[PDB]
């Protein structure tokens, strides 16, 4: 038993609720939440400016450490790095950018990192601003992911369409 709330479950583990990723974790504190980071750790718009934001710019500050030390992540890859205000830890994953022209197989290596974590609060990867079709993001979750995992959509219409649509 979990304090997620609200939630329609899709298969044995993944579950889906229309909402605002930034208001979903400041109620749970859940153990991990996932950002949709980019290799730079530059949270500038969609859900990492958002997370970002709420915590008051610290996401930023700590990434802005971690890169001057490790370099930048690779498309697919992911560290683990606070989650401040907002959840004990920050999974900050990178999927594929169709806008930059990044190859969408690396969506499912990107959804790979999800399983090193028992449960998780997320986005779908690639989604939004990444320029990837939604419906196509949720398949690859549902297909790859085989830990606890509560996806947040934010746009409503969108939510609709992946549940009527969800096969
Ligand atoms: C599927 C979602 C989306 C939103 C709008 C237009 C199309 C798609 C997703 C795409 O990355 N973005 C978010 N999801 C959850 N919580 C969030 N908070 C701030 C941004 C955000």
């Amino acid at each position: 038993v979990n304090s997620f709330s609200g939630y329609l479950k899709l298969t044995d583990n993944v579950y889906i609720k229309n909402a605002d990723i930034v208001e979903e974790a400041k109620k749970v504190k859940p153990t991990v939440v996932v950002n949709a980071a980019n290799v730079y750790l530059k949270h500038g718009g969609g859900v990492a400016g958002a997370l970002n934001k709420a915590t008051n710019n610290a996401m930023q500050v700590e990434s802005d450490d971690y890169i001057a030390t490790n370099g930048p992540l690779k498309v697919g890859g992911s560290c683990v790095l606070s989650g401040h205000n907002l959840a004990k830890h920050c999974l900050h994953v990178v999927g594929p950018n169709v806008n930059k022209g990044e190859d969408i197989q690396l969506l499912k290596s990107a959804y790979e990192n999800f399983n090193q974590h028992e449960v998780l609060l997320a986005p779908l990867l690639s989604a939004g601003i990444f320029g990837a079709d939604p419906i196509h993001s949720l398949r690859v979750c549902v297909d790859t992911v085989r830990t606890n995992v509560y996806l947040a959509v934010f746009d409503k219409n969108l939510y609709d369409k992946l549940v009527s649509s969800f096969l």
